[PDB]
């Protein structure tokens, strides 16, 4: 008999990893848990035919629920449009969600033992979240001054961006609210305690001085408040680091450390091949409310092939990595241990199948590289996700 | 009897790369190489008993001759006040140098077959571009709630034009303005393009124009008028190309790649996208810098690391230093090599190249630093019968050097 999940928010989505998604429901997720499924449909004909309603519906259901599990979306361009003959250029599913959401994502890779990585140092994975303007054209010669005017109006500060005198060029204004600062720092603060690991804020504060102190101002003081002793109870700690010393740091660490960013990863992963391994997750800064995808698109390049008839390696693991997240997290605050344990096991069971040999072609193309990778060498993806059930299947039985 | 170099301004500089600076001279340029050498001395010591006018001094001859090679610089900050019992916490002579002179700086790290690097798929050098801008920006705290905003005033009297940043309605934050000339952009460009026409590589500009349209458009629309006009012709003739990349698909791309272009980044921290990774990744010895300027013809070349102060406390305490002369052996040869462009002196670009490719093949054969040794067995990972001294180093360079040139003779 199954176990009991509780309120999961899932999202559906588009192309290859819509299939890969549901392969991991009824493969995976299904045979061996229940879930008070909210289950909306973000592919993108269903947004076009709700008006993007579903996205905001979805987006509220996870702010009540506490857990979203999010498939990968096309994010329409002027192509997508007459593709599917949409109404407009819809926005950014993801947009819509972390803006009525608010919070921080943090993205991490997968580690096994027997795939290369980037830095061969980093043994453990390494956590990375990033915080997330006015730009115009200087037609020609002029002072260029930006102005702060307090509500009471006793007095005005205007300082000088530039005197533009030979010719023009481009200015630009920006700015951070100390709340949006603070959220930044909850979600860091709540993400190491919820990893049981260090957290590195870096800045340039030898530059911006009082931009990104005020990022190390109230990182410090939200700390010394309300984490600090929380963060000594599981002998963690929290410091500060110029970009520059940040950077030697970590390449020289073995990993096993949040690193909150003031300025992104996924395009790294791209370029290393290692996409499929990268998932990621958006921490609101009340420590409840979580929503967990995986890192890349919808791969459309290989869904193509698939539709063509052609056969396709796909990594499952950060879309099955999705759901152990979410489900960990709807344990944590369940305390569901059997909902806990089987997040665990099918985290495990993922690398121990990597490390035993078994894997797709990017996993092998990272090992040896594409030029020498032969058939024999990989599984496609259907191949991969049967052997990570049988091997689930075995690990859940063995206990 | 020698080879004749010609004008060629140098830069003496500090500690433990002046030391090396003198065995480059003696060991592998003046043996050959006969040059109108104009020496300014930017030691601090020197920097202080002139007032840093040397520093200055020694940027206008630069401009007079158009090749200049500097050696690494101490920084004046308040601690070296203390060790030099200084009269000033000067400017670093770089900042000096680099806003009168202007132009483009770009990266070149050095590779070698049996050196590993970052990307194994990275075979040939690639370079970043970057112009010499969150240094030049303006950023205050927002102490609560108003409003910001930024204007621009135009200089001839006409309507200012205001532009509403953000109204703070409860508690403050902070707010910065940011900016960049259409001159600087058409430098940038320019001088992207002869880089890439000059070492036969393709060309990217990598901005975020999705987002930043205005800010970013202009350096893509300024790239873009300039190419098809004034280089296009010249690209299609070496088989290269330029193309403007959006920096995430960029940098995957370039990752993606066997390296061999040039990379002109808009939004670039070098201290931390190419020296910091370096130092974290074991490599600033193997990183060489050049500042081009827009006229086409003035060039300063240098290493890209400092002057390695850890080295030469152990040098000064008697103690054996492992230092890596490459990058300093770099600005030499690069300066050359563009000494012999303009001079069309084939005899001088001859001896430019074989310096490069000695020092390249002495390491390829197994003789290196301590650094280059760790590369390949782990920092931590070296014995002392991995690699050789900097002495031992030099005089390596110097004997496969002698043999390259005799070999040359037929
Ligand atoms: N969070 C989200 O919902 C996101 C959605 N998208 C959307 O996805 C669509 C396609 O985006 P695209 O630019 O192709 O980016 P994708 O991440 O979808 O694909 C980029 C490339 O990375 C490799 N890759 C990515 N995921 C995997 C995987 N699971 N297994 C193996 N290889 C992988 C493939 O490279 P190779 O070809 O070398 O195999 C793939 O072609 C777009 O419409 C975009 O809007 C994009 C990003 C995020
Ligand atoms: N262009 C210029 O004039 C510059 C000057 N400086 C100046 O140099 C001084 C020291 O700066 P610092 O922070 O030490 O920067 P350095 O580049 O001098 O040294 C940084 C570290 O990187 C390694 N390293 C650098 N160069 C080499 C090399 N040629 N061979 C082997 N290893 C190398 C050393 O690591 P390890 O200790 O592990 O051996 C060194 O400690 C300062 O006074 C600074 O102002 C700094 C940057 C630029
Ligand atoms: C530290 C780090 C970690 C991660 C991911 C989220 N976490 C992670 N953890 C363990 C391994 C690992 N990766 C690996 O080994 O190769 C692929 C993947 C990685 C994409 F490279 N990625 N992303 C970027 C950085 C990073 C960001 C800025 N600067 C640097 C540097 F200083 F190094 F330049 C590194
Ligand atoms: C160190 C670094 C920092 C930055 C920017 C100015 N600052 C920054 N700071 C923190 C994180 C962060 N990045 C992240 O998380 O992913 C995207 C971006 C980064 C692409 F990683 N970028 N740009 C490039 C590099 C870099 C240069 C060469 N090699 C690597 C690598 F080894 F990673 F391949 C990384
Ligand atoms: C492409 C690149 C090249 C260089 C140097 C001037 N050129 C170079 N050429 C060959 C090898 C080589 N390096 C190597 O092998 O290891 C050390 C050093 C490098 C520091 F990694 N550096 N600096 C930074 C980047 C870069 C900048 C921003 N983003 C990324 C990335 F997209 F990767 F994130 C990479």
């Amino acid at each position: 008999k199954k176990i009991s999940g509780g309120s999961v928010v899932e999202m559906q989505g588009d192309e290859m990893t819509r299939i890969i998604w549901e392969l991991i429901k009824e493969k995976l997720i299904f045979p061996y848990v229940e879930l008070d499924l909210h289950s909306y449909d973000l592919g993108i004909e269903n947004r076009d035919a709700t008006n993007d309603q579903v996205t905001k519906d979805a987006a509220e259901a996870i702010k009540k629920h506490n857990v979203g599990v999010k498939c990968a979306t096309i994010t329409p361009d002027e192509k997508r449009v007459e593709e599917f003959k949409l109404k407009q250029m819809w926005k950014s599913p993801n947009g819509t969600i972390r803006n009525i959401l608010g919070g921080t994502v943090f993205r991490e890779a997968i580690i096994c033992k027997n795939i290369p990585r980037l830095v061969s140092g980093w043994v453990k994975p390494i956590i990375i979240g990033h915080h997330a303007a006015t730009d115009f054209v200087v037609p020609g010669p002029g002072k260029v001054e930006i102005t702060y005017t307090p509500s009471d109006g006793t007095q005005k500060v205007t300082y000088l961006v530039h005197n533009f005198e030979e010719g023009g060029g481009v200015a630009m204004g920006m700015y951070n609210q100390d709340k949006s600062i603070e959220d930044f720092a909850h979600s860091s603060f709540q993400m190491a305690l919820s990893k049981g690991w260090p957290l590195y804020l870096s800045t340039k504060n030898t530059i911006l001085k009082k931009y990104d102190g005020r990022f190390k101002d109230i990182f410090q003081e939200i700390y010394d408040k309300q984490y600090k002793s929380q963060f000594e109870a599981q002998k963690i700690w929290y410091e500060h680091r110029l970009i520059d010393d940040m950077v030697a740091q970590a390449m020289k660490s073995e990993g096993g450390f949040i690193w909150a960013c003031k300025n992104q990863s996924d395009s790294v992963a791209q370029g290393y091949g290692s996409l499929g391994m990268m998932t990621s997750v958006l921490v609101c800064p009340d420590g409840k409310t979580v929503e967990a995808e995986a890192a890349h698109g919808t791969v459309t390049r290989h869904y193509r092939m698939y539709q063509k008839g052609q056969e396709t390696s796909t990594n499952p693991i950060a879309s099955i990595f999705a759901w152990t997240r979410g489900l960990a997290h709807r344990a944590k605050l369940d305390n569901n241990k059997e909902l806990a344990f089987f997040a665990n096991a099918l985290e495990e069971v993922s690398i121990e199948t990597i490390e035993a040999g078994f894997m797709t072609k990017d996993l092998a193309a990272c090992i040896k590289g594409l030029p020498n990778v032969q058939r024999s060498d990989y599984l496609n993806t259907f191949e991969f996700m049967d052997k990570l059930g049988e091997n689930l299947k075995i690990k859940l039985a063995q206990a």
